[PDB]
């Protein structure tokens, strides 16, 4: 079973934990990877009920389970805050333009 499912992608809590740890360390190092510079700030304009406070940052989580290192970031993302607290898992899948929907 999947702890989070984004579209057709299934993630376990260990997949989320692994991806967040890598995104958080680049954020502490003031480093980014990929053409779209991840991790980068996330603005909650869609109003997702996250129980952890802002600011928020997004980093790609890959269906392969590999940690993102550059190349195509896919559609899904882990969102974490300044305190390295997980806020949610969201995706561009099934959302228009560059809007997001939450993974379930
Ligand atoms: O870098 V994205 O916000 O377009 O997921
Ligand atoms: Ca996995």
């Amino acid at each position: 079973a999947c702890d989070y499912t984004c579209g057709s992608n299934c993630y376990s809590s260990s997949d989320v934990s692994t991806a967040q740890a890598a995104g958080y360390k680049l954020h502490e190092d003031g480093e980014t990877v990929g053409s779209n510079s991840y991790p980068h700030k996330y603005n909650n304009y869609e109003g997702f009920d996250f129980s952890v406070s802002s600011p928020y940052y997004e980093w790609p989580i890959l269906s392969s389970g590999d940690v993102y290192s550059g190349g195509s970031p896919g559609a899904d993302r882990v969102v974490f805050n300044e305190n390295n607290q997980l806020a949610g898992v969201i995706t561009h899948t099934g959302a228009s333009g560059n809007n997001f929907v939450e993974c379930t």
